[PDB]
């Protein structure tokens, strides 16, 4: 598989840009986020054509917003989902990892 990016990268929606750092997630297997597609590995951008390419809508499988933010139980692990589990044991990180404003995702 390709190498994991060294520097934080721009993970964009239609209005906001969130800096995503791989370094901090080094203990997380790649596939956790870069889920398999049709039985094969995939490292394409989440919102590329044919994937979660609805960058404005907030509901549905095609919605990038939805797969990133929903707390519902999904087929694959997502951003808010794992962060919520993490803060159950580390409450001191609740604001930094799950808050809608003033968090590490949305400063
Ligand atoms: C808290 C539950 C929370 C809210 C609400 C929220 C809102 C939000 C908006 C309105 C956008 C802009 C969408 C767009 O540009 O089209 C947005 C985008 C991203 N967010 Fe968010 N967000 C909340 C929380 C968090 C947290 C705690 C993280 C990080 C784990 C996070 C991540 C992202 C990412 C990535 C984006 C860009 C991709 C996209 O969803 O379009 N948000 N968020
Ligand atoms: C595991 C060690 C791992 C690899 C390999 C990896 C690779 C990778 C690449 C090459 C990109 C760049 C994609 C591009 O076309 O620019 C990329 C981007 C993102 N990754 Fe990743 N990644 C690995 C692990 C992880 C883990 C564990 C997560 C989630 C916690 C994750 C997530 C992301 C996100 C988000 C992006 C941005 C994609 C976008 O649409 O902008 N990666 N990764
Ligand atoms: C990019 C790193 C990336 C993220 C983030 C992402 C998340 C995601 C979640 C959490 C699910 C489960 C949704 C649900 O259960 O309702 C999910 C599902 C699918 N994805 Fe995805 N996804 C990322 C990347 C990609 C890419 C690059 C494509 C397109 C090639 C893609 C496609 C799909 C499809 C289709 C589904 C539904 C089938 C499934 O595997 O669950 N995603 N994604
Ligand atoms: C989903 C693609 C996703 C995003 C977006 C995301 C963002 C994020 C940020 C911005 C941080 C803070 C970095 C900093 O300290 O400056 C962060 C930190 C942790 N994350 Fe995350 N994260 C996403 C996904 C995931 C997933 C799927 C998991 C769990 C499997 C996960 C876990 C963590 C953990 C652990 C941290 C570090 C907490 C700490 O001790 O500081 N993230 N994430």
């Amino acid at each position: 598989a390709p190498a994991a990016p060294d520097k934080p990268l721009e993970f964009k929606g239609s209005q906001k840009t969130v800096m995503f750092p791989h370094a901090v997630h080094a203990k997380v297997e790649c596939v956790t986020c870069h889920h398999q597609v049709d039985g094969k590995e995939s490292f394409a951008k989440c919102g590329s054509s044919g994937c979660h390419d609805d960058l404005a809508g907030k509901q549905g499988e095609k919605s990038l917003y939805y797969v990133v933010h929903t707390k519902k139980e999904l087929k694959h692990t997502n951003c808010i989902g794992c962060h919520s589990k993490v803060v159950e044991g580390k409450p001191e990180l609740k604001k930094d990892l799950t808050a809608c404003a003033k968090s590490k995702c949305h400063p």
